[PDB]
């Protein structure tokens, strides 16, 4: 008889238990009465009288289980009711048990495509529907399924046409049949995310895409300006959601992660919704978390040497006592290379890994560490091992070595290296023969017009012997100088023997005579060496023949002059070690006119 009104609800249809809620009865014809039916019985009836208005409230102040049901909306205006609105279904939440939500492969979905989800709940006869939160409210109604294999009770939804205008957030429910109005309590929200058509979102994490455990870290999501919302999710599954983004400048989806644990690693991928629908993808952004497995660290070696010439083989070898399945070579704290297989061997208790490099180009030069992981967790990796330093030389003028504080040492002296070359280099590289570790300094500019570098080593000790190269390059160049001709540093008072020294002509010879010298040792002595005070030239080495029981070896000087203030002393050594020498000699003083 007239115009049939309207019913609306504050907040939506389905509330909470003990919470407030608003009934509105809508139309602009009359108000003589309201009445609000409840499954179709007069429930309550509001008049207009002793305010007038156009629209009636009905407040049910803190609901009770009692009041779920179906509400109606009629009106009277003179002496005529007019029919019926459309029914309301109020449902109250509680008194059962909260079911799960999982998507049963991913949440992942092409637009125009379904996606099917599992809810799970241990009522055995309850009906279960499948809610979105939006504007339509869409509802599936279905059946409890138990497979015999999963040994489960749960039901599944096909949801879908998943259309990329509109957000979706699903919620599962549980009811028994006899009692419909009261549902169980909402499940997790499981929130879709649906490949859209626009354009692709850029991923970056600043910290890196290899963190150590235990750390912060921060995820980055950029891109189109219609999105509203940002989504990360996982292969190995993960669903994160930020609603209010960083607004400067312009929408940076901001994801921050405090400690990083197992769950953490793996492959990420932004996903966005705008006004104007999904967008496509990001690229595949693989994170990795290090630090794990921190008992059995890793070691690193290289062959032949940590420093190689342009076009050469180098080996790198990455070993440990433990049963990894895999190891990884980074550069810097980035990625290079691929991984290997391990390889147990039988006589070295260990597991292997042998790193091919060849040729070696200029930019190999840098900082390697090798981790190790398991095929079944790609990113969870070992511990760093202890770094292993390269570069490689080969083109330039060669930094000759300065080699001051003299060329043979007693300990403890304190030793220091210079290296100068005629070009202006910006940087010096130094290294000893048959070692490992590798300095690098800024070079300094001198009064002279060129580069020198000051390198300070510390107690000289029974290894400091050896071989010793520099190496030169500028600022901006990645390539290096091929080294200096070799400086070999010896020490003395290692060897137990000690020899003493004489001469055979006078000393106060005039500057024009020859002068040999000898000393020997009763005890066998492959090499002896002469040593002047101050002496700035390397020290001739000479072979030794036994004329008796004695080892001795004789110095011949031609064409002496009174430049040479004199030789002092003798030392000795054996080919059983080329650079560690004996214990001093009794000093002897010559005298050229
Ligand atoms: C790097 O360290 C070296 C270490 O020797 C510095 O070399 C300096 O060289 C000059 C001469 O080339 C030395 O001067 C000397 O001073 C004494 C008196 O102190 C004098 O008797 C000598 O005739 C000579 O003039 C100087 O002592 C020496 N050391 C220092 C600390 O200056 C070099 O300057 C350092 N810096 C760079 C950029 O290489
Ligand atoms: C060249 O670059 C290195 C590395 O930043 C720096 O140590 C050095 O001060 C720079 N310039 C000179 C003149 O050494």
């Amino acid at each position: 008889s007239l115009p049939k009104p309207i019913l609306r609800v504050q907040p939506d249809s389905v509330v909470s238990r003990w919470t407030k809620v608003t009934f509105f009865c809508e139309e602009t014809i009359g108000a003589n009465e309201y009445r609000l039916y409840k499954d179709g019985k007069l429930y309550k009836t509001v008049t207009k009288n002793k305010k007038p208005a156009n629209k009636a409230e009905f407040s049910l102040s803190n609901v009770d289980l009692s009041n779920a049901g179906q509400y109606e909306c009629s009106y009277s205006t003179q002496y005529k009711s007019s029919g019926y609105s459309d029914p309301l279904k109020l449902v109250v939440t509680g008194h059962y048990w909260t079911p799960s939500l999982l998507a049963q492969a991913s949440p992942v979905v092409t637009s125009g495509g379904y996606v099917t989800l599992q809810c799970e709940s241990w009522h055995n006869d309850h009906k279960f529907i499948l809610t979105v939160e939006g504007p339509q409210k869409l509802s599936w109604t279905q059946d409890s399924q138990y497979n015999y294999s999963t040994r489960k009770y749960h039901a599944l939804f096909s949801v879908g046409p998943v259309t990329p205008n509109q957000r979706w957030i699903c919620r599962c429910y549980s009811y028994d049949r006899n009692r419909p109005y009261v549902w169980s309590p909402p499940s997790e929200s499981v929130e879709l995310l649906v490949s859209g058509n626009l354009q692709k979102p850029t991923i970056k994490a600043e910290p890196g895409s290899v963190i150590t455990s235990k750390r912060a870290m921060t995820i980055w999501c950029q891109g189109n300006l219609d999105a509203e919302v940002y989504f990360l999710h996982n292969e190995g599954s993960q669903k994160t959601q930020s609603t209010q983004t960083l607004q400067q400048p312009g929408n940076k989806g901001k994801f921050f992660i405090p400690s990083m644990t197992r769950q953490h690693a793996g492959q990420y991928r932004c996903y966005c919704y705008g006004s104007a629908g999904w967008s496509q993808p990001s690229d595949t952004l693989e994170l990795v978390v290090t630090g794990i497995y921190e008992h059995y660290k890793p070691r690193l070696s290289v062959l032949p040497s940590p420093v190689v010439t342009a076009g050469g083989n180098m080996t790198l070898h990455c070993a440990s006592d433990f049963h990894y399945d895999k190891f990884i070579l980074t550069k810097e704290d980035k990625k290079f290379g691929n991984s290997l297989d391990t390889e147990h061997i039988s006589s070295s208790r260990q597991y292997r890994a042998l790193f091919i490099i060849g040729p070696t180009t200029p930019t190999h030069t840098g900082t390697f560490r090798c981790y190790g992981y398991f095929k079944n967790a790609p990113q969870l990796w070992s511990v760093p091992s202890d770094l292993q330093q390269i570069l490689i030389s080969g083109l330039s003028k060669k930094p000759s070595l300065l080699t001051h504080q003299g060329h043979i040492l007693d300990p403890g002296m304190t030793l220091t290296l210079q290296c100068y070359s005629d070009i202006n280099y910006d940087r010096f590289a130094l290294h000893k023969v048959g070692g490992a570790d590798i300095m690098q300094h800024s070079s300094q500019q001198t009064d002279t017009g060129f580069s020198v570098a000051n390198f300070t080593l510390g107690y000289v000790s029974s290894s400091t012997g050896g071989q010793y190269r520099c190496y030169g390059a500028h600022n901006l160049s990645s390539e290096w100088s091929a080294s200096s001709e070799p400086l070999d540093i010896l020490i003395t008072g290692q060897l137990p023997l000690t020899p003493s020294l004489s001469v055979k002509p006078n000393h106060t010879v005039h500057s024009g005579e020859t002068v040999s010298l000898l000393c020997w040792s009763m005890d066998s002595v492959d090499t002896f060496i002469l040593s002047k005070e101050g002496s700035a030239q390397q020290p001739l080495r000479l072979k030794s023949k036994s004329h008796d029981q004695q080892s001795q070896a004789e110095f011949s000087m031609s064409a002496v002059t009174s430049h040479l203030s004199g030789t002092y002393r003798c030392y000795g050594a054996q080919n059983s070690s080329f650079y560690l020498l004996s214990s001093a000699s009794a000093p002897v003083e010559l005298t050229v006119s």
